């Protein structure tokens, strides 16, 4: 056999020399040099030192400042929240499974890693629907007076964790499981083995449709409807209304958070599938390594597009972390928002 | 002529087409798509967000611990120090300015950018020194019993700023300038121009030599020392004693960190003896934003070497992370301590 399934696992490794040993019971240092484990450690350890603050200061900034209540503040504060969740929840985890070669939280150890990184992705992909549409809404403005609320952005948040706890709950409960992967210091769905007994090949279909194929076709559609109305092509101020030229702005973000979720995800969704349609063929442990723990960054790179594309954001934590005020850079020159400064409503 | 000299910067682009604009007076978006200075302006926030923890932590970790006294523990401290200054020193800056294209802050905030940047590497540059010394004096001991002690440390330490502010400070005042670099988001040494009205000629003589040249030839050399005594050949506990085969990995992690000095600074330095000696040459934007934003790492790149090479170090920092004690590991070992809790001398 090429690798070595367990009950419990699957190590992409030959035991020919009986060398192969269970990634929830002893270090897996006989699949790659023990350094290279360290370095996976480092990395989780620095990501986990650039996802926290990140996330959190986001979090903390959208909640301070009582203006920022767009449809994208709530998901993208959604986001900021899903991140510290794959941080604690999961990353913290697979710095410890790193540091020691495997799992020695066992399965258990096994499924906080999964599920969190699941989670996390899962509801980004889903928030981007809720972008994709929510944009839609606004530039080929499907009514003639509509408005999301406070009420319909809370929604699609609710929405973005129903759909994400659907695929990511599921392994916890018997369909399907999450299992090491690689090096073994991360966990995936089981893409490895068909393990009738508890549905493995059925759940991967379903989830590489309704969690895949289906939100990228509806998010890839709806961008061509707003190909013809707004367009990357962003000029200076005004655009047809100052409002107009700022709708361009959140649009060429929604689309940029795509692409950086496609550069994120397709390189372990690829390696995903190819097993699947390939379980026993001869891959090694570095085979799903590189993309997996690169689709760990998933963590943090939304925070950062937004801080960098987004004028009014990006002002409410200098005016945050100024203490007092004083939101240097160019304004939004536009409105504003905070807590006791200038939240002035401004309606008419 | 390739480039466009004002009286205070030089951009290098043409001004043919007459599009070309100081870099202290609006955005250059004309060297370069605004995406990519959204870019540069992630990467600094990053560098931001990274350097800042791991800098404080590093410095907070060995105030906190009693026993982290040693010339090194002595350097990092002022590395994790100097590399604070390089982040709200001129960081800040660098990331403002990318945001905006161009320094809104004119030359003050080439100043900053500049000056900060140069103070962190240059203080990196002669640690390196202080750390070749010490290393000698302590594995070619041409002493009988001379102890380099905490009195030498802050005394090489209060050197390395002396030589530091030596290269860093001039050109606040008179001898030679800061100007913007590249895609003009980042200030540097005049190599440039001659202007003769500031010294700029002389000024680069000075530094390619006093700050640059002797001490990587005091450094290389040092290392050649300690060519025929230590070496990489570091077995287990012990070689001839486990606190000579302790001192052996001190020594390791100061070659790293040399190597570590030069991956992040000899690009740089390259490009800027290459204009120095090309000046009025055709070379564009990017030329030397490459290598210019990449020196920039110097602010983080240190405290991660330790944390990886200095069990010592990484182990006392679990303590301060795991609050209480909750040491695990398998302890430093030898020596150990923190505020209070293990900080049990037990010297002679
Ligand atoms: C590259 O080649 C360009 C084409 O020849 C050349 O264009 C000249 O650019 C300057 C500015 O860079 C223009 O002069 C400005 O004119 C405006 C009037 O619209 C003034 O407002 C401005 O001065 C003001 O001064 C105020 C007080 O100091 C200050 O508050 C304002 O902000 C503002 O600075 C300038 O006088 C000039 O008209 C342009 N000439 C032509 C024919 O277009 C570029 O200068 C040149 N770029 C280089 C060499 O860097
Ligand atoms: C790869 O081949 C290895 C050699 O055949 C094999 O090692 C075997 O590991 C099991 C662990 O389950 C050992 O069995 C021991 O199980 C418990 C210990 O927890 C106790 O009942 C006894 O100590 C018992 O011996 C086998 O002894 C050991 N066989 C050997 C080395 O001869 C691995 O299990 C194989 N890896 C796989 C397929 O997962
Ligand atoms: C073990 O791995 C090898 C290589 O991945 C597999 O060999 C391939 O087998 C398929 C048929 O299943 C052929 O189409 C390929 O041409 C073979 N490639 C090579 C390099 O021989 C082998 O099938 C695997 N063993 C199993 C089934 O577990
Ligand atoms: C403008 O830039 C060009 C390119 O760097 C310079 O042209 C070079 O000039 C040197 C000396 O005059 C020659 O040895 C090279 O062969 C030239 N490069 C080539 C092959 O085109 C030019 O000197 C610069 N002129 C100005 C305005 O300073
Ligand atoms: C390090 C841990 C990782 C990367 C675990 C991810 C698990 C998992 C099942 C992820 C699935 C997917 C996404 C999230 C994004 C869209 C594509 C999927 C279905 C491959
Ligand atoms: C982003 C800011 C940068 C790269 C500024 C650097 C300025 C400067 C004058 C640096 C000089 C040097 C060092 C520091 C290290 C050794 C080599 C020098 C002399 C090129
Ligand atoms: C960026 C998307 C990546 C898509 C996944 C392509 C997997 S490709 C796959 O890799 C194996 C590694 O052992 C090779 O042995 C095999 O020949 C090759 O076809
Ligand atoms: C965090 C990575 C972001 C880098 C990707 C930039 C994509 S695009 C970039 O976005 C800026 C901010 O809205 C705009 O001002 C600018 O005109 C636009 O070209
Ligand atoms: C170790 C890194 C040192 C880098 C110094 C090499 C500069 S190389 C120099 O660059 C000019 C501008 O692009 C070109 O026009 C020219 O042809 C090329 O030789
Ligand atoms: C929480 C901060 C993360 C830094 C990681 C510290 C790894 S520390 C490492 O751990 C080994 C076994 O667990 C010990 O045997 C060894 O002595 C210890 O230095
Ligand atoms: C189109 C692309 C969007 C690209 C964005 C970049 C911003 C992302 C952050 C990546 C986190 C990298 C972590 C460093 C770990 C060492
Ligand atoms: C869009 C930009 C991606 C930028 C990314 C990351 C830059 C940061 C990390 C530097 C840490 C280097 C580690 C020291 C190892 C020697
Ligand atoms: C409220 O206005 C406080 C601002 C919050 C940002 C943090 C600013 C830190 C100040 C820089 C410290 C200099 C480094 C010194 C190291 C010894
Ligand atoms: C105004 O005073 C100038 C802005 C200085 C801000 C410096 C940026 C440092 C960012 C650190 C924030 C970390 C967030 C902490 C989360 C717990
Ligand atoms: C001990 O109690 C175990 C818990 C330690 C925390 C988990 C490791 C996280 C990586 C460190 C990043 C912390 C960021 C704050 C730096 C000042
Ligand atoms: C002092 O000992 C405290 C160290 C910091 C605690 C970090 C320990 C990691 C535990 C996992 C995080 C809980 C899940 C929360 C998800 C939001
Ligand atoms: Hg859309
Ligand atoms: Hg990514
Ligand atoms: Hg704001
Ligand atoms: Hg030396
Ligand atoms: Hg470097
Ligand atoms: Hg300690
Ligand atoms: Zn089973
Ligand atoms: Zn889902
Ligand atoms: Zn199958
Ligand atoms: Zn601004
Ligand atoms: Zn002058
Ligand atoms: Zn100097
Ligand atoms: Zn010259």
């Amino acid at each position: 056999m090429n690798g070595t399934e367990g009950p419990n696992f699957y190590v992409p490794f030959s035991n020919k020399t009986g060398v192969v040993r269970s990634p929830f019971e002893a270090p897996q240092y006989y699949l790659a040099e023990p350094w290279q484990f360290s370095m996976l450690a480092a990395y989780m350890f620095l990501l986990i030192m650039l996802g926290f603050p990140i996330n959190f200061l986001t979090l903390y900034v959208t909640v301070q400042h009582k203006k920022l209540r767009t449809p994208l503040n709530y998901i993208l504060l959604n986001l900021a929240v899903a991140d510290l969740f794959m941080v604690f929840g999961g990353f913290t985890t697979t710095l410890y499974t790193s540091l020691h070669g495997y799992f020695v939280f066992g399965p258990t150890g096994c499924n906080l890693e999964g599920f969190f990184a699941t989670l996390g992705g899962e509801i980004a992909l889903w928030s981007l629907v809720v972008l994709a549409i929510e944009r839609y809404v606004v530039v080929c403005k499907p009514m003639s007076n509509f408005r999301f609320g406070e009420n319909h952005a809370i929604m699609g948040v609710a929405f973005t964790w129903v759909m994400a706890l659907a695929c990511a709950a599921p392994p916890l409960v018997g369909w399907s499981r999450y299992i090491p992967e690689g090096m073994q210091c991360s966990c995936g769905i089981d893409y490895y083995t068909p393990h009738e007994e508890t549905n493995n090949e059925s759940f991967v279909i379903y989830m590489f449709v309704v969690h895949f194929i289906i939100p990228l076709i509806v998010i890839f559609f709806c961008y061509g409807q707003l190909v013809f109305t707004v367009k990357e092509a962003a000029a200076q101020q005004q655009e047809s209304a100052t409002t107009q030229k700022a709708e361009k702005e959140v649009t060429r973000m929604v689309i940029i958070m795509v692409i950086a979720f496609l550069i994120c995800w397709l390189p372990y969704a690829g390696v995903a599938f190819y097993i699947f349609t390939h379980q026993g063929s001869d891959f090694g442990p570095i085979f799903m390594t590189i993309p997996a723990f690169f689709a760990k960054t998933s963590a943090v790179y939304n925070p950062v597009i937004y801080i960098m594309m987004n004028k009014q954001f990006r002002n409410c934590m200098v005016t945050t972390l100024c203490c007092g005020k004083n939101p240097l850079g160019d304004d939004e020159a536009s409105t504003t928002v905070s807590k006791t400064e200038t939240s002035q409503v401004a309606p008419a």
